């Protein structure tokens, strides 16, 4: 019922697991644990969290009720109530800086780097060579992807599920949970992914599993779900996804020696298709 997970933290080449077989197991599971550096503040993040549904009587947060996707100009951003429990706000980084508190868009620079780090060192790890991780990763490999800081609340008094199964769009998530929900199905079991608060979980999206399906070792999308929470219960993510811009998509990529990178999809694309799988 409760699955063990790799450890590993950011260390001064990368992701230092405990040996190359954790690793090994990490990366073929798509999803493991990633410790949480002592300097990051999340306590500003995990208020948020709590109180952004609320609406404007309540302080700091909770006016971001109101801001729906016309405010943006983009229909993915904003509040957003789910079919499932889930209800979320949703801000991509070209809006931070603006939108955001400021203290909520300095954590949202501060994963985005984090984020980077473990690309980067997963990359190398595939055996994609370096001078295509930009064009490979829609710009994630640098600063230059699309990245979402996405708050999470599960209305217990709905009824059914928290969040359907699905896999993320994009190469990295980095997951901020305190609360029991979350399970991932590796092999062919649900599974409970165990509560640890001095850890990120981190799981690869489906541009990941794309990117690196002709690899010696590819990785692959965890599928994973919010079972229904008789509690309420909240989180928050951080997602890296290849630059998709209403104007501006980098596509989503297929690395193989033979031939190079071959485009598969756009990015919005693959989230707007995702977006309606998961929510039936
Ligand atoms: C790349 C932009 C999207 C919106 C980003 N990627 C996701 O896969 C996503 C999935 C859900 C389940 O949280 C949305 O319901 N959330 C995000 O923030
Ligand atoms: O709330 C969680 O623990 C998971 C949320 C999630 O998987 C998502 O928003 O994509
Ligand atoms: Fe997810």
């Amino acid at each position: 019922r409760t699955a063990d997970l790799e450890r590993a933290r950011l260390g001064d080449d990368g992701l230092d697991f405990q040996d190359d077989a954790a690793q090994a197991r990490a990366f073929a599971q798509g999803v493991f644990l990633l410790e949480i550096p002592e300097w990051l503040d999340l306590s500003a993040g995990d208020r948020f969290a709590r109180q952004f549904f609320q609406g404007t009587g309540v302080e700091p947060y909770g006016k971001y009720r109101d801001l729906s996707s016309e405010h943006f100009g983009d229909e993915l951003l904003g509040y957003h109530s789910r079919v499932d429990q889930l209800e979320q706000f949703l801000l991509e980084r070209r809006f931070w800086g603006e939108v955001y508190p400021s203290e909520i868009a300095t954590l949202g620079e501060h994963l985005t780097l984090l984020s980077h780090r473990v690309l980067r060192s997963v990359l190398a790890s595939a055996g994609i060579p370096e001078e295509d991780w930009h064009r490979a990763s829609g710009g994630c490999s640098e600063t230059n992807g699309s990245y979402h800081l996405t708050f999470n609340h599960y209305r217990s008094a709905h009824q059914d599920i928290g969040l359907s199964s699905h896999k993320d769009d994009g190469f990295i998530t980095v997951l901020r949970t305190t609360a029991q929900g979350l399970e991932v199905n590796r092999d062919d079991v649900w599974e409970k992914v165990p509560v640890d608060p001095a850890c990120f979980v981190v799981n690869f999206g489906l541009s990941m599993e794309i990117l690196t399906s002709a690899c010696v070792t590819p990785l692959s999308a965890i599928m994973h779900r919010v079972s229904h929470q008789n509690f309420d219960r909240s989180s928050f993510g951080h997602f890296s996804s290849s630059r998709c811009l209403p104007g501006a998509d980098d596509g989503i990529y297929r690395y193989l020696p033979s031939a190079g990178l071959e485009r598969v999809c756009g990015s919005r694309e693959l989230i707007e298709e995702n977006d309606h799988e998961i929510y039936m």
